């Protein structure tokens, strides 16, 4: 029997789409969700090392922005399924509560640059210590801080407005979007405030070259920023939602049928069936351990009405199809820069970190490790185990490819030792958990030579535990993707909905989302198309006071009419006391 | 444990450098072995020598973290001290 | 306890010992001005946090703002978060870089968990002088008896006055 | 060898490929005057030996007092010494801190026998790229950038090589 619809991917964009079809439209049409593996959550992956079976070492999403009180900002899509779905969630801290009275937050966070040691707080405590020969008029600002000044400094307000007249805004007689990231900050920074920039700020080696119109007004990772994440780790909303897809009363198709896994998609094909025009040609996968290789078997296939395609860049790039053919999808899955991402997880039987006033956040550095983030401690946790176990997560570094992360993924496997808190409850067999990459021996050993360094230490508590994955493997190439320069991602962000028109196939994924390496960006490019294209409508948990998608500009950024300007009154006061801050 | 000879002083003591070392082991000496009472001045509470570690420590039982709240707080709270 | 509820019964006369200074009556130095002259430089115990710069020895840096005692208290917390707050039983259970605490002499601890420009200073700052003893460190390292807040007693008498008062009693 | 004698059947022309000054010819001053300008400070080729004080990398004191290329060859040596003068066949069982040496990018190594300062150093001033984790039995010995080798060049172009060798076809 044939498909109506098949949702193909199993990421948080997909496990969204197939659950609200179903929910209405499931009875109405025989709806199917396809995964390669063994896991459903995609990018989003939820591990408890043991021993810390409360502190969630999430390989890949962690955190969401809280909605604001007029909903049109932050999160908004996934901070009201997380209570709709009723899904536990936990402040994710940037920064230490303690102490309580004068809470001195990220102030106090490591950097050590160009072997030099300083905290967040000596930025504009004292200048002295940054060793950058940044120019005068940049001496005194945190690299967040300094964004805003350069933000500024372009069109007073950028952050201010909708990405319509953003696009509009040029800079030096160019496009804003015209324009990468880097290249821009390379004319309104000294060579050094450029470098310096480009060695802390957000997440890492990435900041890549990207369309400034995503890039600039991404100062969001401050340690003023409230964020959550779920008690349960972030897959848990990808298998609650995976869950409450197969467990709608009504449907044409039972539970058991609905969710078809170990199923990868190698050609979508025209057939010959005119209500049925897509032979979708699987293969066989199985998953030992992380590690999902093709059981050649056969090429099973199944008749599509419509494929709901849930895939990242990548993902999509994999499959045979005359319909990536059309000239548009052609050059504009092209659009977005695939990044790698890598992670390093250690668990310790102490958090030493604390020892040495600092609690949560991250630490910046010229080393490999470029970055460090201090997770948590079990017994801290909200009737969490009575063990001091916790967890250091890095190797956040992120770049292209033979990078040092990549360079210790062979020798000997890390088996780890037995803490005396998990004695004869797991062996030392099962301590460092089987994953598709295994962090080696070697890999363990200069990861913690390294830490040690950072923190000015003579030498740590070696770690039991230590997890490393990666996102650089097919069937991703890539963690997070970010929108290229010279490219009009507001209509790029409409039309990758229904790339072809003619043909009923939808691309949804924050690959190609605003929300770009946030979870928003896969649930609205999702909600927005079962909205328009399968007439699913506004549900009762999403205000319409959010806007799912930004205003695309005219087609016609030729010469259009200038942006009326608000109250400047307002905007460049606030502007100006901004620069008296760094002063 | 054959003989009646008894040693007391400050060097078996955990009050090694103290006089306080001195008057624990003896009094304990007296209270177990010279069959003496506690002194009314001397309160319950006081333990006199700490008590040993069971002989085999080979693979020794986690200890309960109690209360990590409270201790990593001041940990913390003490290093804000020295920045 | 026992000294402090024997010359009790005894019925001795107390005093207060000053490790440190009354004056000024408003808000006393207690010690903080009291003198220091290691590798030539004079300063004072104030000068450890309010002016490191003014210490002589290049520790690291995670280890400048403390004193002598303040810095060993660091350690211990760093070996294990509240070992003061244990039993001496259990801190004979606590393990460091593998070995049980308690088979360190202390020195040797503290290189393994010090500078040696740290190392050596708290080798020329400490209580008794030339605390070396490499001694077990299960009982050198929660040695945090030496401050300006720390109440010690005396006799007026002397401390002779507690054995004679025995000897005279018995 | 292949292209100074190939060069030479085909009877193309060669010039010097000039990497310094040769004035003054009493002394050449080399390179040595040439630029170099990183963490917001200028200085010269010879700075580094003359002046180590100029050079605004943090690196160890074991480090000061090389230039990079220089500084290549104590890392070489530190490694193995005679690396360069061994045969592949040899240079492919050296060992270092347990791996054989070409189970090491070329990074993964310098970041164990350098200074991060050191690191970061001979990157900024090697082509960024230099090796991107190149294996390190080739990448090593990479020490013939210097302006004390020679260097010929095609004088109607390197392009005249290709060129003849189709036209003679
Ligand atoms: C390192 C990292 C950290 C992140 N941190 C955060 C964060 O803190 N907060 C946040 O909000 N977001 C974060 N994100 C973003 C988050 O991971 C994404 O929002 C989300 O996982 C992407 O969902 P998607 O539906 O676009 O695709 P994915 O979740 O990537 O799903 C793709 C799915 O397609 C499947 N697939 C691939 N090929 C085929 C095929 N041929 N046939 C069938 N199925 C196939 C895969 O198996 C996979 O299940 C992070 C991402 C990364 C990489
Ligand atoms: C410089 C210094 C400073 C100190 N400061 C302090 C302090 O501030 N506070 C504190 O609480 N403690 C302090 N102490 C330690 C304290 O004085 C002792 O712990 C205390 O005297 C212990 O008495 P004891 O009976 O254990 O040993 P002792 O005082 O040594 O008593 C042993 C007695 O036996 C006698 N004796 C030895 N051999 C024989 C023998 N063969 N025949 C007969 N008699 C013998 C000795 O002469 C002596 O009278 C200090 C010690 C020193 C050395």
């Amino acid at each position: 029997q044939p498909l109506d619809v098949a949702i193909i991917g199993g990421g948080v964009s997909g496990t969204y789409s197939a659950w609200r079809l179903q929910e209405a439209q499931g009875d109405h049409q025989r709806i199917q969700l396809f995964e390669y593996s063994d896991r459903i959550g995609g990018r989003l992956f939820s591990i408890n090392l043991p021993g810390l079976p409360n502190v969630v070492a999430e390989v890949g999403g962690m955190r969401w922005m809280p909605a604001t009180k007029d909903n049109t900002g932050g999160h908004v899509m996934v901070d009201k399924l997380v209570g709709e779905l009723k899904l536990e969630s936990k402040n994710f801290p940037m920064g230490s509560n303690l102490p309580d009275k004068d809470p001195v937050g990220a102030k106090d966070n490591l950097f050590y640059l160009r072997g030099e040691r300083f905290r967040l707080r000596d930025f504009t405590e004292a200048p002295d210590k940054i060793p950058y020969k940044l120019a005068w008029s940049e001496r005194g600002y945190g690299p967040e801080d300094l964004q805003v000044k350069v933000m500024h400094n372009i069109y007073p307000g950028f952050d201010k407005l909708s990405l319509a007249e953003q696009m509009q805004v040029k800079v030096f007689g160019k496009e804003i979007w015209r324009y990468g990231f880097w290249d821009l900050l390379y004319r309104v920074l000294s060579n050094e405030g450029y470098q310096f920039m480009k060695d802390a700020g957000g997440y890492e080696a990435n900041v890549a070259n990207a369309s400034a119109v995503t890039q600039l007004p991404a100062t969001e990772y401050s340690d003023k920023t409230v964020f959550l994440t779920l008690k349960k780790g972030f897959q848990a909303l990808p298998l609650t939602l995976a869950k409450r897809f197969a467990e709608v009363p009504g449907g044409l198709i039972a539970g058991e049928q609905r969710i078809r896994m170990n199923r990868r998609l190698a050609s979508v094909q025209f057939s010959d069936d005119t209500e049925y025009p897509y032979r979708l040609h699987f293969q066989a996968t199985r998953t030992v351990d992380g590690k999902t290789s093709d059981v050649p078997g056969a090429e099973e296939i199944i008749h599509a009405r419509q494929v709901i395609l849930a895939l990242p860049r990548r993902s999509l790039e994999l499959i045979q199809s005359p319909l990536f053919d059309d000239p548009w999808l052609k050059e504009n899955i092209d659009s977005v820069l695939v990044q790698s991402a890598f992670k390093l997880f250690l668990a310790y039987e102490q958090p030493w970190w604390r020892s040495q006033g600092l609690v949560a956040g991250r630490s910046v550095t010229d080393l490999p490790i470029r970055q460090c983030y201090y997770m948590g401690t079990e017994c801290e946790q909200d009737g969490g185990e009575k063990t001091l176990n916790s967890l250091l997560m890095a190797s956040y570094n992120d770049i292209g490819t033979v990078p040092f992360w990549k360079g210790l993924e062979d020798g000997a496997p890390f088996e780890g030792y037995q803490p005396k808190s998990l004695q004869g409850r797991i062996d030392a067999n099962e301590v460092v958990p089987k994953m598709q990459y295994q962090i080696s021996e070697e890999m363990v050993r200069i990861a913690q030579r390294q830490v040690t360094s950072l923190h000015d230490q003579i030498e740590l508590p070696a770690p039991y535990s230590a997890v490393y994955h990666a996102w650089d493997a097919d069937p991703f190439g890539g963690g997070w993707h970010e929108w290229k320069a010279n490219y009009r991602l507001d209509l790029i962000i409409q039309r990758m909905r229904h790339p072809v028109q003619e043909q009923e196939v939808y691309i949804v994924g924050e690959a190609y989302s605003y929300g770009q390496g946030w979870v928003e960006g896969a649930l609205t490019t999702a909600e927005s198309t079962l909205q328009d294209f399968f007439g699913l409508p506004r549900p009762a948990w999403l205000p319409e006071a959010y806007q799912l998608l930004p205003a695309p500009a005219p087609v016609d950024i030729d010469n259009p009419p200038a942006l009326a300007c608000t109250d400047c009154k307002k905007t460049l006061t606030e502007v100006t006391e901004f620069a008296y801050t760094g002063i």
